């Protein structure tokens, strides 16, 4: 099953109101001029667009990252479309690099998903507009675009309830503090 580790700052929050404060902060990556527009990173694999970790940061300045861990895939050319299992997703602030030999870590970690199961698959004979429906595709990049709807509907269609205050949440438990 699916539960969720949360930092006690954020009791009083749902996943609603926790994922709309993130993705306003973290803003709409479309809007970023190349030279700061920041597509994260991959690694755990010995290739460039896959891997069990997938990093991303805001390009508008603001601290607000996530992370992506699982089977971690990118189509690149031309469907441009991210597929495979996500396991863990986690959400926060000030994203760091750890030792080298690696992938990155959230210096701030507000709330992590556990056993997510977020899926896609990847189809090179349907259009674009069919694989970008997938819910890790639709989902991730949603967030990255600055809109937490999606994943919010990717969670909901997975029974989780994103009204519930953290505190209140009988899948969730509280980081020690």
């Amino acid at each position: 099953s699916t539960t969720i580790q949360y930092n006690s700052n954020y009791a009083d929050y749902s996943i609603s109101s926790y994922l709309r404060e993130w993705a306003n902060n973290f803003g709409d990556i479309d809007q970023a001029p190349a030279e700061t527009k920041d597509r994260g990173s991959f690694s755990g694999s010995s290739t460039l667009f896959s891997g069990t970790q997938y990093a991303i940061g805001s390009s508008h300045s603001n601290p607000e990252g996530m992370i992506a861990e699982g089977d971690l895939k990118y189509s690149f050319m031309p469907q441009h479309t991210f597929h495979g299992q996500i396991d863990t997703l986690q959400f926060g602030k000030d994203l760091a690099t750890n030792a080298g030999g690696a992938g990155k870590h959230l210096e701030k970690i507000d709330i992590t998903f556990n056993e997510l199961d977020l899926s896609g698959e990847f189809d090179s004979g349907k259009s674009m507009t069919e694989n970008h429906q997938g819910d890790m595709h639709k989902s991730v990049r949603g967030l990255m675009k600055g809109n937490p709807d999606p994943m919010l509907e990717v969670m909901k269609a997975k029974g989780i309830n994103v009204d519930t205050a953290f505190k209140d949440l009988s899948i969730a438990s509280q980081y020690p503090d």
